[PDB]
């Protein structure tokens, strides 16, 4: 899966190693192998969340098969909020998540697409 | 709604307070409460827009219900171009926007999804 | 088309002029005019790809009409991997691509949307 995290926390307020710990967390939450998890963290941005510029973070999660339903996204959301609130020292009011289903023809890897792998 | 703004203007050429003013602007344009508007600004990037590396900006707008039609996106585009050209001191040839409808099951907030709120 | 490239290579390890060369490359690969290609490069990020924090890059490609099939995305992927592996000095295991079809009502330009242009 593909995880992208935008935050207005400066880089030195994002704990060292977060991107690796987010791979492990996403593996357990989403039921995907940790070695297929991709994480991108973009710190030091200028952000407002819910109209406020206090420290905050935005997570996007894209995956085949597992982020397409309300019922399971509710579960994923609970677990990712637990992880991110503690890791980033942010309240639950300062994080939002978006979920994006992907199809195999959308994922380019090793010079082809997943449809053929 | 969720607004993301990429620009190759350095941070010191993006006027102070832009992310808050974009919340107010988006609230009026989209008919959503300002306290539900999220803005992410990513300055200092390396960008080409329409093949040219002159100063430029890319805006993405995601929301439930209001960014799904050509007719209303035409209106939203006009208003956001007015706002951004003046705020960023950019010509209309140096800005592009993309609109992305969202569904409630895609938005994670407070450890659940909007389907259940 | 719209190309976005995230990388954990620092800016000084992304070759000068890459965003312009990516416009030319995308024009030939996708069959679109180079003066309609948009490229955004976001370097110096914190990234894991396939669970590993070694140097890597993520490319997203969005366009009308041409990135919606497995068969042609397979071709696009091959060509973009050739370009990016050499430009960024990265192995094919360190790059992933995502393809996103767009419709004309989603693209805001010159204060309207492409539906009306």
């Amino acid at each position: 899966p593909f995880l992208e995290l935008d935050t207005n926390l400066p880089a030195n307020r994002v704990p060292a190693g977060l991107e690796k710990r987010l791979c492990a967390a996403a593996a357990s939450i989403l039921g995907k192998p940790a070695d297929r998890v991709n994480v991108t963290v973009r710190p030091g941005l200028a952000m407002a969340l819910s109209g406020s510029t206090e420290p905050c973070a935005q997570l996007s999660i894209s995956s085949i098969g597992v982020v397409g339903t309300a019922e399971d996204n509710r579960s994923h959301s609970a677990h990712f909020f637990e992880f991110l609130t503690k890791e980033l020292a942010l309240g639950q009011d300062r994080i939002l998540i978006r979920f994006f289903p992907l199809e195999s023809w959308q994922i380019g890897k090793i010079g082809t697409v997943m449809t053929f792998l």
